[PDB]
């Protein structure tokens, strides 16, 4: 579990979007594994503007911040989970790292604010789907 909260938005893990979420879908893309909801509140989280490739995530599974080099977002194949099939997944990051089902969600993060939350994982990686680009979520 783990949600983006900036402007007036909540971003989530797609396969995690509750029926709340569904109904206020603002935007969804199924290949990123991202969707947004409009949200009554405005968030207090920051949306990193650059291209940095090292960053600190949160994982839930081991409750620690790993420091990470992190792959350049690409359309990369995902092996088989549980919330999803075998699959490509756009605007996707790989990291060497520990990744569970249960982390996604987790946040990725530099010193320019969030990068992108903890989409997959297994054979010893993390998948951060990027938010990066979504420059659409820094107004309104
Ligand atoms: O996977 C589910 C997620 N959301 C909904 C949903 C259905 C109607 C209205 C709002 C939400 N259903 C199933
Ligand atoms: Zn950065």
């Amino acid at each position: 579990s783990g949600a983006i909260y900036v402007g007036n938005y909540r971003v989530v893990n797609r396969h995690l979007a509750t029926h709340n979420d569904w109904a206020n879908l603002v935007w969804e893309d199924s290949s990123r594994d991202l969707l947004v909801s409009s949200t009554t509140a405005q968030g207090c989280d920051t949306i990193a503007r650059c291209d940095c490739q090292t960053g600190v995530y949160y994982c839930s599974s081991r409750r620690k911040h790993y420091p990470v080099s992190f792959s350049k977002p690409s359309l990369i194949f995902v092996e088989a989970s549980e919330y999803y099939p075998a699959r490509y997944q756009s605007h996707l990051m790989l990291a060497v790292g520990h990744s569970e089902p249960g982390d996604c969600g987790g946040i990725l993060r530099c010193q320019h604010g969030v990068v992108g939350i903890v989409s997959t994982g297994g054979n010893g990686l993390v998948g951060f789907a990027d938010v990066r680009d979504l420059l659409w979520l820094d107004e309104e």
